[PDB]
């Protein structure tokens, strides 16, 4: 069929295509030494009070970037018990919100064989819920990640080139010295698929593809000694201490900073942080001393590594590459002091009651697949 060809860097350009025969080139052709380490902390699922305290101790609005901005970090966003409310301050405070599913469903065969609509009804309708009940106008949700890492075939990819999604991060990229960079589907993806029973795209496909680099867990990585390696943090089931989880950020933070410079993905479940307090105390140990020891390492969100890869920028120009500063340091007042509380149901989440906290006035019906605004209009 329509097999996307390998890599062809004469009709892959920048910025709407990027493609190296591996997928270790840096955009531009610039030298290591001069690009920004781009660090891509992200977050799934719901965002409630299980996690809204967590997050101000780390978004602090003390740590910045080289460019005097509030590191930011990237939220794939589930519906179910989300408080849209928090989805609205973390936006406003200049984090990128991406989607991560109405459902969530825990099938993995129903991801790996879901039709185009499927995906559209998951992801889309996620992207219609988050604009709805957290007021978000600019059109700015465009990235996704699929729940357990399914990656959707051609089907995924189809949807999200047809809704205009601007990216993915699900395809995991096997460990590997050096790590790749991002890719546009355009071509044939720059590794093998994989993971149990991937199902990868083949054809060529509009999206971006913010990979997932797996992480090295080896505690001592200087044997020849082999390990698979982790792409979420809390796969990496060997990491039992603070000390173990620091060493393991420097050791995978210096595999990308002293090679190609790939931006560096740390994919967290805010439970994992919470539930073991030192991991957030070595993970913030971390942070603080890369951002005083580095002029040269940015915390971006996902949108904002693929402006770079649009226009890159050295770290001496990085300074004032205005992408980077949008939402620089926001201060100011939430979009509304008190959020109403709406306890809804609906028939497709049949028995539930499920508490959505907004902004806005309460919907007639909790939002699901088939009724993404909650208006209980027919179709
Ligand atoms: C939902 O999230 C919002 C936003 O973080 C929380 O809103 C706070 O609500 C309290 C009410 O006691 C107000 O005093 C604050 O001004 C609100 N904060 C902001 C930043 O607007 C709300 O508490 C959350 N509710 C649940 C149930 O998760
Ligand atoms: C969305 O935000 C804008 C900007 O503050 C505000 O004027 C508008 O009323 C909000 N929309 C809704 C439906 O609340
Ligand atoms: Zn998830």
């Amino acid at each position: 069929p329509n097999r996307a060809p390998p890599c062809d860097s004469s009709q892959c350009v920048l910025p709407d295509c990027f493609c190296s025969e591996d997928g270790t080139v840096i955009p531009g052709d610039l030298p290591a030494r001069d690009v920004p380490q781009m660090i891509t902390i992200t977050f799934d699922d719901a965002i409630n009070n299980n996690n809204i305290e967590l997050y101000k101790e780390i978004f602090n609005g003390k740590r910045k970037n080289p460019n005097g901005c509030d590191i930011k970090a990237t939220y794939f966003v589930s519906h179910k018990y989300t408080n849209y409310s928090a989805v609205q301050e973390t936006h406003r405070k200049g984090h990128e919100i991406a989607v991560h599913s109405i459902t969530h469903n825990d099938d993995e065969r129903f991801w790996s064989n879901a039709t185009v609509d499927d995906w559209g009804k998951e992801m889309a309708g996620m992207r219609v819920i988050i604009e709805k009940f957290s007021n978000i106008t600019d059109n700015s949700v465009v990235g996704v990640r699929a729940p357990y890492l399914r990656v959707g075939g051609n089907n995924q990819f189809t949807m999200m080139e047809e809704q205009a999604f601007l990216y993915d991060s699900t395809i995991t990229a096997p460990l590997s010295n050096p790590p790749l960079w991002p890719y546009t589907m355009y071509f044939r993806m720059p590794h093998r698929c994989h993971g149990n029973l991937q199902s990868c795209p083949t054809r060529s496909h509009a999206v971006w593809e913010m990979v997932m680099n797996e992480l090295d867990r080896r505690e001592d990585p200087s044997n020849d000694e082999y390990l698979p390696g982790c792409a979420m943090v809390d796969s990496c089931s060997n990491i039992l201490t603070g000390d173990q989880f620091y060493n393991f950020l420097n050791h995978n933070f210096d595999r990308h900073y002293e090679q190609n410079r790939a931006p560096l993905g740390l994919y967290f479940h805010a439970a994992w942080l919470k539930n073991n307090p030192e991991f957030l105390e070595a993970f913030l140990y971390w942070i603080d001393e890369i951002l005083q020891s580095h002029n040269d390492v940015y915390f971006v969100t996902m949108t904002q590594v693929i402006q770079w890869v649009q226009n890159p920028r050295t770290v001496t120009e990085a300074k004032n590459f205005e992408p980077w500063r949008e939402k620089c340091s926001v201060e100011g007042n939430p979009a509304c002091w008190v959020p109403h509380s709406c306890k809804l149901t609906s028939k497709e989440v049949p028995g539930e009651t499920i508490n959505l906290q907004t902004c806005l006035r309460c919907p007639v019906n909790y939002p699901w697949l088939n009724d993404p605004t909650g208006d209980g209009h027919y179709h």
